[PDB]
């Protein structure tokens, strides 16, 4: 029917479905959404423009849109224990931009986690609007432990006097002490924003402490560990802040929201409020720990910080291949996607890096367990140690295909 | 059976589908997308992170995503005749922000169409990031003709000396001369950006002159007259601006793109390349002109500029009801949604306005013709003359149901 009209597009979508089936996805930001989240996004709510907020719309015909957006807001509030939520940001970048716009002025100093240790692009990369508009100053982990050192972060905050401190990371494997971050913010009179995008599903699942009681404002993506549609979310307990956030999102940065994506956010948040989501989060944690253990045991690989207590970890591969870029290329030859990744105090260039980052959420959402996870990391050790032996990669490829065959994506 | 898990969300979606069926949508921005466009947005492409651009991605496993985005880009180029396209902006607001980031600096002077005569929020409203970051000075239409006066705009531009002139409007009913806008820009050394979001479908259908050969950069939404999914699009013929635009969208303003929405853009652009789309645009123009004609003939109503040559028009309602806010609330009683709208040189407050805006794209997409269009406008005239009279509104609401029943939405 509708696909006969555009075979080039619809065939490419079948190819991507098959590609996702035959791939072992370890990119730590990826997940596998439910059928219901996809269907929500494919509905006729896309036809209706909803500029404004529930009960305060520009346009009539919005009573039902209002029920759907209210459901998203109420479920975010319930799941994360916050008194206000805004479900309109189109992305995590828009969510973060709305928060800077609400709490600080162009030119103010912001402290964020060093891009080599886990900081996101929107936490002050010079190539980001973040870096261009505000004065970002980065904090790092300790050189020797590779852990956050809250005394060192406090001593830097006293020198730099930020207006806003950002906590959260895309490559930190350990539990963040949000209460200490709020104590640091308090000691220098800064706001604390936490970007929980990478860990939000473990926060919902109960496996990572919540930032919501400690941060002035919490942002997140609805995708990644929370396993929702791609989009943003902002949370706060402060009603004056909530009103600034609302105006910064619309009409400050966006026009009307994507109400079909907001319906998919409502669906994903009810999935996360279900008891099975806690089990999901336990398996994320155990799968990641099983893979990190293979690299820990092995003499030629070091895990940054020695391990993980979340969904991901970094590995210094440089004793085995030249750089993380090479490691990423080799593993792509066996149907395993991950990303090269700077390690703390990274010596090589950003385009090479000394490391890979590995995450467990996608394989976990396909039903894989600890045994599979250990096996995948054993395959990665093999392929990297044998990168210039085409015979070997070929056999690992065939092994990988038996595994993917056994854990159907959908 | 996913709906049985969340009946509250899925019941709300069935309610909006029914509400859309029973509504006569005349909000000039709205449309009714195809089933193919909705289906595309509901695919597993949401799972795949595609930071970067085709062949230049942060991550592997992206070869097929590259085919999908390349199709969108190529179809946009071909539909609009542009040498470069970027299909990743999440909205029209992010498209425009990326253009301003690429062409000018914070604090520079920008001329845009006055917000009472049709300039968009992102062309300088003080509540927008646009208005807060840049110095916007507006041009207007001539007071007597309500037409753009290109001589008067040149004289103003010579005084103001903007770095950037923005053309495009959300409420201007007549054909814009983009060649003259570019001659004005060239005469004062400004860039020209055209936001063609409202008219993009008419540009595509052949019914409105293309800005693409004249603007340095053209932005649009993919929704509205173009009848695609919600999102943005940028076009340019200058390779050096293309490069700056690409960096501005990512990583300047956004993270990774919504690839499932990009597939839906590819779908909508192929629909618009088809000969049937020219017939759609013809109907859009005739339907709008039939509804304007009812208000033109009637003595108590005045159409701004005396009529229309696009998808929309404005009506000064103030001889019949107090303000356009009242007119919007009255017509919602009879299942007709439109929006109040400032008219040029508006005397009332922006919360009330002297006018309504009416557009044809949505009713046109449901198959209505000139006879139905004229009938709907006669109903609006009756409802507004009888706004006081609940039993008249009741009768009109029954008549609207007969017509909506006869023109099924999907
Ligand atoms: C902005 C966006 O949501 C980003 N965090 C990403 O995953 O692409
Ligand atoms: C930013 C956005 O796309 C605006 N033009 C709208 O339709 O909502």
């Amino acid at each position: 029917d509708y696909k006969a009209f555009d075979p080039e597009l619809w065939n490419a979508i079948d190819a991507e479905a098959e590609r996702q089936q035959n791939n072992i996805e370890l990119i730590a930001s990826e997940n596998v959404v439910s059928k219901a989240v996809m269907a929500a996004q494919g509905t006729l709510l896309t036809n209706k423009s909803a500029e404004g907020y529930p009960g305060k719309r520009y346009y009539g015909g919005t009573a039902v849109i209002d029920v759907v957006e209210t459901l998203a807001i109420e479920r975010a509030k319930k799941l994360f224990g916050a008194k206000f939520a805004n479900v309109q940001p189109h992305s995590g970048s828009q969510a973060n931009a709305a928060v800077y716009m609400s709490l600080i002025q162009p030119g103010d100093t912001v402290m964020g986690m060093d891009l080599s240790a886990g900081g996101h692009l929107t936490h002050g990369a010079p190539v980001s609007f973040s870096g261009k508009t505000y004065n970002f100053v980065s904090y790092n982990v300790d050189k020797e432990s590779e852990l956050l050192d809250y005394d060192a972060i406090l001593a830097q905050a006293k020198e730099v006097r930020p207006k806003l401190i950002v906590a959260g990371a895309s490559a930190y494997s350990r539990i963040i002490d949000f209460a200490k971050f709020r104590e640091i913010a308090d000691a220098v009179g800064a706001y604390l924003m936490v970007d929980m995008a990478h860990i939000a599903g473990l926060v919902a699942s109960g496996h990572h402490p919540s930032p919501v009681p400690y941060a002035h404002v919490t942002t997140t993506t609805t995708h990644k560990t929370l396993r929702g549609p791609r989009g943003g979310l902002i949370l706060t307990d402060d009603e004056d802040i909530a009103k600034k956030l609302n105006s910064a999102v619309f009409p400050g940065l966006q026009g009307g929201p994507l109400e079909h994506v907001i319906a998919a956010k409502a669906v994903a948040l009810k999935e996360a409020l279900d008891p099975a989501f806690k089990e999901y989060g336990e398996n994320v944690i155990k799968n990641a720990a099983a893979m990190a253990d293979v690299f820990n045991q092995h003499p030629d690989f070091r895990v940054i910080s020695g391990g993980t207590n979340n969904h991901l970890f970094l590995v210094d591969v440089t004793k085995v291949v030249e750089n993380g870029k090479v490691a990423q290329n080799v593993l792509e030859e066996v149907n395993i996607t991950l990303n090269k990744n700077s390690i703390p105090y990274e010596q090589l260039s950003p385009f090479k890096t000394s490391g890979i980052r590995v995450g467990s959420p996608a394989i976990t959402s396909r039903g894989m367990g600890e045994a599979e996870s250990r096996q995948i990391a054993e395959w990665m050790v093999e392929a990297l140690e044998n990168h210039d032996k085409p015979e070997v990669l070929e056999r690992i490829r065939g092994d990988v295909k038996v595994l993917t065959d056994a854990f159907p994506l959908y």
